[PDB]
């Protein structure tokens, strides 16, 4: 007595599977690979993504106060009017921001 497995799986290694959201992919001038993060404006040369199993079985508008523009090189970026500040990253990619934690000033109870 037994039962075969019926398992039927996908898997895609990193490298076919597309950027996480904010990066960009850029190469050095003798050609070395390496990324850019634009949520922190960092790079690294570690690739940023993973694999991906997967079972088989059982745009927009932009936000107030921001615009998309261009450079006069042809490089596109975006504009935060509400801060005269300016990124590589488009708003819409953002996820949510960091919610501050509560004061030191703050009416609060003890536990430990
Ligand atoms: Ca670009
Ligand atoms: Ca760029």
């Amino acid at each position: 007595h037994h039962h075969s497995s019926g398992l039927e799986v996908l898997f895609q290694g990193p490298g076919s599977v597309p950027l996480p959201a904010g990066w960009e992919m850029a190469k050095t001038s003798s050609g070395q690979r390496y990324f850019l993060n634009h949520n922190d404006q960092t790079t690294t040369w570690q690739d940023p993504r993973k694999a991906m199993l997967s079972q088989l079985n059982v745009s927009g508008p932009l936000p107030d106060g921001w615009e998309q523009a261009m450079t006069q090189d042809g490089e596109v970026y975006y504009i935060n009017h509400k801060n005269k500040t300016t990124s590589w990253l488009d708003p819409r990619d953002r996820p949510p921001p960091y919610v501050a934690p509560p004061s030191y000033e703050g009416p609060h109870r003890t536990l430990g």
